[PDB]
């Protein structure tokens, strides 16, 4: 099915992988989910935002490696 009408991720604007050790590691993107008239973002898993929002985790990914340039 596809999950991606109303509530949708706009863009990534930082990520945050922690690292677990125990098997495993904690990934998760920024995301602003729309713009609204003021503003909103959280966190949420990279995986998810990567399936609910591929291009934008993918030009995100890409960008980690680029400040401002």
């Amino acid at each position: 099915d596809e999950f991606e009408e109303f509530h949708v991720p706009e863009r990534i604007i930082d990520s945050q992988r922690a690292s677990l050790e125990d098997g495993t590691s904690q990934l998760q993107y920024l995301v602003k989910w729309r713009r609204l008239n003021y503003d909103e973002a959280t966190w949420e898993n990279a995986t998810d935002i990567v399936k609910l929002a591929p291009e934008q985790v993918k030009h995100f990914q890409n960008r980690e490696n680029s400040k401002i340039l």
